[PDB]
């Protein structure tokens, strides 16, 4: 799929076998949804931003489909405003900046 | 351009006279600058990002060239880790995400 920006960049996510709403975001580095149960071991982490810093859980290797294309790997769950698609998954789909 | 996200999407940029290092931000609804005195009259603002908000100053119709194209909008200043180029100036340069 070819997206605009008039319009926040949002697409539907499939993960632990749920949809969510999810921002593709090219200046996150990492890949953070709102608090969520998910299946196994999660390790404490930190991660900042604007605003400052914020602790969250690490989840590792966690299947998910983002509209339609499926990637694997690190998923952070903690207090966000709103899901966020990170670079990490974001290369995973092949996915790139064009103008 | 094509632009991958191996790499945080780093791009020059011109405002002020100055060349600086931007953030594409496609997650960021507004493009946020790191402190710098801009002449003219601005309106005091709130912005939130992960970390909280963060007061900034809000400066308009600012002529800004990034990465050779020309774009004027909205510009909001204060202390941000990284300058962020967002939404309201990434559709005057047609940019889009594509996967
Ligand atoms: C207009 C501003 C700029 C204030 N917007 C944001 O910060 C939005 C906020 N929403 C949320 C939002 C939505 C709506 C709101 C709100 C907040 O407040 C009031 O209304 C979540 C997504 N971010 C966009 C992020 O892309 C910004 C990015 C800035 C940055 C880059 C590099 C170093 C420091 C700061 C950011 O936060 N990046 C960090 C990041 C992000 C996620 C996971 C890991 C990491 C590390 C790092 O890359």
């Amino acid at each position: 799929p070819q997206i605009t920006l008039w319009k926040r960049p949002l697409v539907t996510i499939r993960i632990g076998g749920q949809l969510k709403e999810a921002l593709l975001d090219t200046g996150a580095d990492d890949t953070v949804l709102e608090e969520m149960n998910l299946p196994g071991r999660w390790k404490p982490k930190m991660i900042g931003g604007i605003g400052g810093f914020i602790k969250v859980r690490q989840y590792d290797q966690i299947p998910i489909e983002i509209c339609g294309h499926k990637a694997i790997g690190t998923v952070l769950v903690g207090p966000t405003p709103t899901n966020v698609i990170g670079r990490n998954l974001l290369t995973q789909i092949g996915c790139t900046l064009n103008f």
